[PDB]
């Protein structure tokens, strides 16, 4: 699991890193 910008942390928690 991955996002376009892992720096934007709500892209992160997504995934959750």
């Amino acid at each position: 699991c991955s996002c376009s910008s892992l720096m934007d942390k709500e892209c992160v928690y997504f995934c959750h890193l």
